[PDB]
């Protein structure tokens, strides 16, 4: 219930550091949060918004960055810690990454077991993997690009046929990755209602209060995925053997 | 303005707090709030996050401006599934540093029936050249010693498809080769302070320093051809598999 | 120090609003503002974003602390083109979850006229080994039941380049497929606890109140990493195996007749 007046309004915080927080709400602690907004209103149609969720909130310690552009200037977009958190998720995939150069994969000092050749039994299986062209039903419905890849289930049906994986829950090989995700809810702005106020004398006045609703973003679910790079490492090992053996049958027969 | 007085604090009560920006009277195209770890409107002063209004020229933009962007305690995720991307045609990330290889999933979205690689597309993929290259500018500095990169030139894969009638001079049936046109990127940025002078009915002339913001071009309109290395390697795996099978064939027909 | 009083509202007028942090009189090195969705200076209290001042030990750092980071209504983008990165040598993302495969583009940047993979290089590439492994970490927690990954060891590929004269036994490498990085240590100023602070009257009376104590921590010490570009590896492997297939076919076409 305050407005900072000015060309520009300024709030300057003194001390060693400044703190702008949200007290534990008296009557609905589950919605505890601050909404920072570039616009006039509590609705995000009003301007860009960043929302910090209190620990007492349904979606606890959540942050939602809401804008039509998220531009990170002057520095890499990094994880705080090394190799603990990820980009995206099973039910939060980015459509793609646009890169100036090919991804770098590294262990950063972390050490592996002793490197091991692709056992022949595994190669026999890998031969049954199919490299296919496909389309999305959704896309074709609107017209539509063809994509190249390998159906996760296709690799899975093969992993089973060759006894490598029990009919997942878990999987021995990271190239085929199964995940199981909860449902994602969020409390978001709906509209502002009119609320009537009448005194004991009986006169009626109105004010505008915003209405927030809990909304489902996506439901519970599971998913199978693959690691293309892993697939290509295995294909490499695969074909190299097919080349080793073919050059033996070329020699014994040349002479 | 207000100033808040070894640590200053602002506690917001109620169910939630709201800190927002009214609609400017005279320049609603500039509607925004600048949050700064420092005392100056200039980002040389401290890390900044700027929320743009809907009225702003750059509607609902967010600019995070710091010398480190460290996201702690949680994955960096898109709000929705398979609707937003990392980077852009003219907003490329140099790379991603990963502890493991990317996971690609369809999360249950439906695909058409998995189809083999036709022999026509395979004949053509045989013309796709794998190559080494260096960046001219690096070559300006280190010449022969400039770092060497691997890949395939987007345009020459385009040429191969066009030659093999799997594409026309337009601008593609395949996801492996992806073209994009992109708008110019502008922003409003702090440049310098400007001394403004204020003179009253009496001759008196006072002085002050107001900050000037200006509209800067970050990049002009352009277009770009690109490729998905993973898509390239899927076509290759197909290609190379057809060849070895013929190799297997030949061989068999030497023991008979 | 103020409190704003179902919802509290601060509203900034003028063209734009500025909310900043003055230069600290005593400890300018801690200059920063902490935004919190919760009641306390501790992050356990709620999601926080900390903006570091230029004067701060960690100059112009931003720290986003939450249990979810959800980016809505727009791609997560770098401000400029091809100058900043996702993750780092000592700040790696475990993975990226995508719906389609990454797009690599040069956006019009000039290249040296592309060259074939030379025979000398292909020769060496043959010694590169494709292997399997587990993380010494995973095993200490899942034993022989830990996930098995595919890839190559950056060191054995280096040995291959070294043994073939393509690379001096020289941290700076000639090919981008093999990445070496040297990195600084990472500290951060972080809330640890509350302390007992004694207050002595001018009459000698000692009262007491608690205040939050921030402390400097070491997130990780300096170090270095060798890494590889899997894509780069496959580009070379596609050139290698193509030359081999070619030599095999010629031996076939010669065997016949
Ligand atoms: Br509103
Ligand atoms: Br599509
Ligand atoms: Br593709
Ligand atoms: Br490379
Ligand atoms: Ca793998
Ligand atoms: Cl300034």
């Amino acid at each position: 219930h305050v407005t900072i007046r000015a060309i520009r309004s300024e709030v300057l915080m003194e001390g060693e550091y400044g703190f702008i927080g949200k007290s534990i709400p008296t009557d609905n602690p589950a919605g505890q949060r601050i909404i920072f907004c570039g616009g006039e209103g509590t609705s995000s149609t009003t301007g860009a918004q960043i929302t910090l969720y209190g620990a007492n909130n349904t979606d606890s310690r959540r942050i939602v960055y809401n804008g039509d552009e998220h531009l990170f200037q002057s520095a890499d977009v990094k994880p705080y810690n090394d190799n603990v958190t990820a980009l995206g998720g099973p039910s939060n995939r980015f459509t793609t990454a646009y890169l100036g150069s090919n991804p770098i994969v590294t262990a950063n000092g972390e050490r592996k077991t002793e490197p091991v050749v692709f056992d022949d039994a595994f190669l026999d299986a890998w031969g049954d993997v199919h490299y296919i062209m496909y389309q999305w039903l959704d896309a074709v419905q609107l017209k539509a690009r063809i994509h190249f890849g390998v159906i996760a289930q296709q690799i899975r049906d093969v992993f089973i046929a060759h006894g490598l994986m029990d009919e997942s829950t878990n999987c021995r090989y990271a190239v085929l990755c199964y995940d199981k995700y909860p449902r994602m809810t969020d409390t978001v702005f709906s509209h502002n209602e009119i609320v009537e106020h009448t005194d004991e004398e009986g006169n009626v006045t109105t004010t505008e209060e915003p209405v927030y609703t809990e909304v489902v973003i996506h439901e519970e679910g599971e998913e199978w995925g693959v690691r293309p790079d892993g697939i290509f490492f295995a294909e490499a090992a695969y074909q190299r053997r097919k080349l080793e053996r073919i050059e033996a049958r070329l020699s014994a027969l040349e002479q």
